[PDB]
């Protein structure tokens, strides 16, 4: 395990413990536990992709101490 930050745009900064082999959807479960933002809402962003819930940490190359985006999907 090892940590990774999440940012948001507020300029805040949430870090967690994770494993190369969690799943997005993983990842988001656990924001939503930080932050109680459903995982539904949450658009995640790494080396300018929009994440997808059913790949890994490793599959993205997302490393210890790395930071991805955290905004909300945009309604309206
Ligand atoms: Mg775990």
């Amino acid at each position: 395990h090892h940590q990774i930050f999440v940012k948001t745009l507020t300029g805040k900064t949430i870090t967690l413990e994770v494993e190369p082999s969690d799943t997005i959807e993983n990842v988001k479960a656990k924001i939503q536990d930080k932050e109680g933002i459903p995982p539904d809402q949450q658009r995640l962003i790494f080396a300018g992709k929009q994440l997808e819930d059913g790949r890994t940490l490793s599959d993205y190359n997302i490393q210890k101490e790395s930071t991805l985006h955290l905004v909300l999907r945009l309604r309206g």
